[PDB]
RNA sequence: GCCCGGAUGAUCAGUGGUCUGGGGUGCAGGACCUGUAUGUCUCGACAGAGUGGUUCAAUUCCACCUUUCGGGCG
């Protein structure tokens, strides 16, 4: 009778390996774990009649370490190719191919249907941008500059410098309450400097309001006309239909060479992995081969486990819920602000992040804006970013005026809040309740 | 009575946090897990009265993912500093400090007593060398070349190219059976090229016989005299008293700016992490700050769990056992080779790796050397590297003659075998038994 | 710092103070923190420990030790399964707490007047046995147990294992329901004599068309003749109607203990039970009658489950069981219409339903026997098929009309039930495959 | 490909073929692969499943489900704890295999002629009870159980729970050892009469200075008078001398069953036991006497442990228990010398030792009572201290000289033991803290 | 479970990711398991589903035409 039992799991598994797409409904844990166990025993470190006389054998001293990784020890890839099948680890190599294939499937469902290729890379989004820039150097050996429409996030700014290039900060234009791409200045800069001296244009979709996603269609056309590479920082934009649509359109009407996303921000897994994806299949393969040596299999295993358990239906559900929570948070901030003579900034073009003003707090008199930020933290509100006026800040030599606000002089101090994937109404209701108590105390 | 119970564990824990060294004897699992649980609940994602309105909150969709990481989700560091305390994750930040502090303790016990500083970085050894080279670019903006005494390992070679420099391959000199540093050629090259055009000298300790660790004392003096940075690839050399001693001596008599080690090869944990360590405390801090964004906490958690369970006594034990297994493997290969009219190459200066000759196999007639390698693999011998004559190979544009042998014309084909940490007699006895059967079949 | 560990301690300190279920379930982090701190209270988990005894709690396999959260010593002392074990302070605390939580749930479920109870790691059958074994010393001339019939081999055999002779009282057909023959019960105590009766042994939960025994009338019979009353409540914790029935019987008459399965009511593995009652002293006597130490595994399962669910967690599950019962009923009604069958009118049973199989031929086509075999291979579990004229021998006693709880029920029938944790998918998949099963069995 | 999964299948296919322990332990990867494939054979783990029953194996907490490897249905059918459960094919297989492995170990340990045995998830006390309960139906006029005294509350109470009256036979002081009063046993069967005796109930393993009962002489007494013989072998599987003693008694006389703890012999959590015997039919009858389904938890613990250890794993543990026994002995000898005490000469006991405490005053300084309390706070477990004149009441019967197994042993004494899994550290830490304990108690 | 207006126009003769006529309308391993199986972004707008593999994208949307209906006019 030990037949028809397996035969239902074997089929969900054979179906996964042949067509490479997410299951529509999530696997039961019993299936997932049977599968992980079937892969792990395919690696040579887990063979029964095995001897190892090499210096890298996947030996594990602690049993707590081996059990928590489902006995996957050899990482992904070979030394010369992170995407190559590892003969010492047939099972881990298969894992890598399936995970990458699932991630590709989700990029499509999420919005970029024309994606040609992608891979999971066990560094975060900053360092994966850096690996993009490091790959471009070889192609454009005269190139010295990366043109970068400003965003006050220390990681993607430093990514250009760790790669050893010079970022050219293109300030944004203030349209209403929104901060947007200065397409005039960007094109003036590629001409002042010269296409040959530009490594790439580096744009951002996901960001804190009142910045909004960059004008990707326009920027991609500039890039196609001047023969300049386009790199998109899409850090948490997989969860946003609008963001994924910009990338999609930017590639249709113009040029996008790669776009980069975080794993934790989009798939709800621990920090430390990212996806590099693109439309030229061979260029994405090239970034892959620029990675020296083997890498951790952890972020891949986390992603594989998460997508198989959720299914594409579980994803669609979370994505729909995120949109709904954005409306509900938006309306709640509208209601709460009004009571304090503040307003929700008009930022329609930003689908994930919102801002509430703080004009009624005097920072130079009572240091109230900072104080608000501090109080929110000690009331265990997380992610509530306060942004004061006129903060100078130096990051890797370069000085920012009005830092955290994405421009030298925004009209007012404000407070961020987001609806990111996984949010529950309790988050918003507790946020609103705690912000209310906080403002009340500051203004008393 | 819920007092004196905790009070024995609390003390092992308070002792760990105050003096920062390994326990001498390993903790019981009950203590380790109590500690991990005490840290995890210190992170805000695990707070009970928590709401999150940000885009990175450490949300975990699958319970299998959260439980297997002991609920550590936020990774290590902040965006501007991978070594900074994370206010959203006080517990993960503490983990990072303890792990780094334990690793420092083990570097000392293992041999480099004068180490000033180190950190765990969740990329492998190749990419961590790259992060070293990326840090040096800023200091030596005229520098274009890395001088590199040859070793046929695709990862550390590519590391120089991914960083965007040009490796200058310095061939080795054949002394007896051993391949060693050409100190003549290295110093001739820094003069032909010019100190200002050298980014660093890149040397290797651990490697496959018949190469041997590089002459670090001499190379460090060359580096101190010409004001050139010295980077040591010490990939699996923590386990070797002799290797760690070279690094130690090289820093005493000369200059070493950083040395890099793998986690899996030395601490028996999954692939995907490395340690960057050095003698100038501020320079090591600088490599740290060149890493853009946050990173995975996984390889650190693996290391913390492994060292607390083993203790420094468990390490000393494994290190002693490795030496003994090297003798036993050495003697066994001596015995087996003799029976086939082969010999164990005289490579006294290499403490981890051995080689047996294969002169009695005709590769151009019967393709026997390749065939041997193939048969060893299908008999589930792992790490048994076969090295034929005259294999050409291209790696990132650069062509290698006699690849895998570290020089253009080694006298013979040979077979590697190692005694790396964690080896058991069964490995050697099964290796010998299976190699014997293999040679017999090839020569019949 | 550790101003964050405090709110975890609050939930734990509140559980130890009053010993009631939390209204909202604990997060896993809190639970596992609590469990890991109970386990280091046990002497076998002490750091400075040497053991020169024969029961030291040594564990050979790490897999085994980890899966029990390092609880090895079981519950109890060898002389009292309800005593603190000095060598296992943590496991003793675990056992006190589990019993306290389980007491709260019995009250919450409908028996608010329950005085005491304990978890025992045998199943319901063998716990009923422990009740009888305890009654033997109080009634040493007793030989008989009066038992309103129910065709279930475990409660029946529990009387023979204890060493008494079960006196089977057939049921009365009252409409479509099978109910307690109260007159034949009372006649049996008059014929055999009260002193010769160990107890009356009745049953709340059961398969339709049997319904809960009339506990009030039996509790009064037992009060008058001075006979103890033991109620088999195997899976009636999930039914407020069964629990209120037990509460009412205790109010107007006499109920000495009532026994419940852990796995049918709390959704944990098979193996443990609850013995409860209204007389603090007698429930203590059944506990003290247990020889030796016992597994802590079913306590730890219940404790993890209640702390994870909470009051509200439990209330919700109990409310949805009702809704699934209506839904399963309407669905059986509708499906039965289309096959010229009907839903037996058994309104007194709140858990189990029955549907007629008159139109299926069992003596010429053997379709009734085959409908069972069919529902199985289509992976329907728990849908039991009851034929006509099934003779069966359990422990020497031979039943006519087995599975039907009487010798000649009017028709063959099919059971289905709404047991706690049932989802709308369970009903819908069942209706579907039954429909394909009947349709296919008419060819 | 999957030419690597094959060698795992080989180990599993070999276990199912012959059902013996592997000589070398399985790797965890093999074990967990085996267990995860047994668990998907259970209907509650089927993918296309709907459940309309009242026992469907629903699990509310993921923590609970995972820690039992998704085994929820327990072992057995409600009518036979030794039957295949169609709703749980995997758990039935788990149960067959565990029993087969455990049979192999009984043989390996010294009773090569054992015919049958089964794991039962009650402890040794309540399993002894199940034996008596099974004998009641075969001997319905019996009232008494003849019992060579041993001061341990669980085996003593097991006779009263079953409903029989224990007839205590005091022991003979033979040297320093307490042994079976064979003449007083035989006189008691002649006074009460064989037909009134349910069985003789003897004991192999015990605390020094009691030693294993004379099973051969009692097995012959039982053969002649036609009385059943039940042996309490609670922790004697680990002693080849106890097992050979049981093997010899069966050879020359009559032994009906012998009972063993799982936790004392196999280093798993408290809770389960083995009932074994030489008559295939009678061991089957004790199994069939169990009402209902039972926990699978202690089976799964034993199965994980034996497959991890193997034959050799077990042999080694048993060999080291001997070596620790010599070592503990020499160490007690040496330490006792320095305190003007001695090691009671009890050569017939292979597990437990005793050391005199003559020089400690218990009636003027109360040092004997206090040495116990002291060894505890210094975290010595299992070192039990036996005073003089300890009166005690268990279940109405009052013992004089409790813990000493007679009314007037010559002196107070202290027990220590070499039980399986003991390490040289255990002895050395004990010798040390005893030495600091005595030294401190003379002031 | 005029396993084997309106099979799955030529792989029920639900729907954007050059997958022609569970008539008419608006087997194997003017139980009338005109495996209109021939969503030579914001009005061997963006995507041979008749004229996965051998508009960026259309099921052998618009106009593993032909046909047809309805309205185990006359
Ligand atoms: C998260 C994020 C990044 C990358 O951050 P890492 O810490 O490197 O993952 C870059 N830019 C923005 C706007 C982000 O939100
Ligand atoms: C392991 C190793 C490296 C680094 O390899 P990664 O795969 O990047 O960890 C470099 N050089 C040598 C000689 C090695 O053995
Ligand atoms: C350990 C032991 C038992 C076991 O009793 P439990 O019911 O398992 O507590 C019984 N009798 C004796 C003599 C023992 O040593
Ligand atoms: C479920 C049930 C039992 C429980 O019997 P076990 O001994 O747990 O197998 C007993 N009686 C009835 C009527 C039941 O429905």
């Amino acid at each position: 009778q030990g037949c028809e039992a397996r035969r239902s799991h074997e089929h969900l598994i054979r179906l996964l390996l042949e067509k490479g797409k997410c299951p529509e409904n999530g696997w039961d844990e019993s299936t997932l774990e049977l599968f992980l166990h079937e892969l792990a025993i395919m690696d040579s470190n887990n063979f029964l009649g095995n001897c190892g006389v090499g210096e890298r054998e996947g030996r594990v001293a602690s049993a707590l370490v081996a059990r928590r990784h489902y006995r996957f020890i050899h990482g992904i890839g070979r030394s010369g190719d992170i995407s190559a099948v590892q003969p010492k680890a047939a099972g881990s190599s298969l894992l890598n191919k399936i995970t990458n294939s699932l991630v590709l499937d989700i990029i499509k469902l999420a919005g970029v249907h024309t994606v040609a290729n992608c891979f999971v890379v066990p560094m975060a989004t900053g360092m994966s941008l850096t690996l993009c820039f490091l790959t471009l150097r070889h192609k454009r050996p005269k190139a010295k500059y990366i043109i970068w429409p400003r965003i006050d996030q220390k990681s993607c700014f430093k990514s250009m410098i760790t790669a050893g290039f010079e970022p050219v900060v293109i300030e944004n234009v203030l349209e209403g309450d929104e901060l947007r791409t200065d397409l005039k200045a960007v094109e003036a800069k590629v001409q002042e400097l010269g296409p040959d001296c530009i490594l790439c244009i580096h744009s951002t979709t996901s960001c804190f309001a009142p910045r909004v996603p960059d004008r990707l269609e326009e920027l991609a056309v500039i890039c196609a006309n001047y023969d300049i590479p386009h790199i998109v920082n899409n850090a948490y934009g997989v969860q946003s239909s609008k963001c994924m649509h910009l990338i999609q359109q930017g590639a249709r009407v113009g040029r996008i060479d790669a776009f980069v996303q975080s794993l934790d921000k989009n798939f709800m897994v621990p920090v430390g992995g990212a996806i590099i994806a693109g439309f030229n299949d061979s260029f994405i393969q090239e970034i892959s081969k620029m990675y020296p040596g083997r890498a951790s299999a952890s972020p891949s295993l986390d992603v594989l486990i998460t997508l198989l358990s959720l299914g594409s239906n579980g994803c669609k559900k979370l994505l729909k819920e995120r949109k709904e929570m954005f409306s509900y948070l938006s309306n709640q901030i509208k209601k709460l602000s009004e009571a304090y003579n503040e307003r929700l900034l008009h930022t329609p073009h930003n689908p994930i992040s919102l801002a509430m003003t703080l004009k009624t707090l005097d920072e130079h008199r009572d240091k109230a804006v900072t104080q608000l930020g501090s109080m929110l933290f000690t009331r265990q509100v997380s992610g509530a970013r306060v942004v004061p006026l006129g903060s100078m800040q130096t990051v890797s030599g370069y000085t920012f005026r009005g830092f955290m606000s994405h421009t030298n002089n925004y009209p007012c101090a404000y407070l961020n809040a987001a609806s990111a994937i996984g949010m529950k109404m309790q988050d918003v209701d507790l946020f609103i309740k705690r912000l209310d108590r906080c403002l009340k105390a500051v203004r008393k």
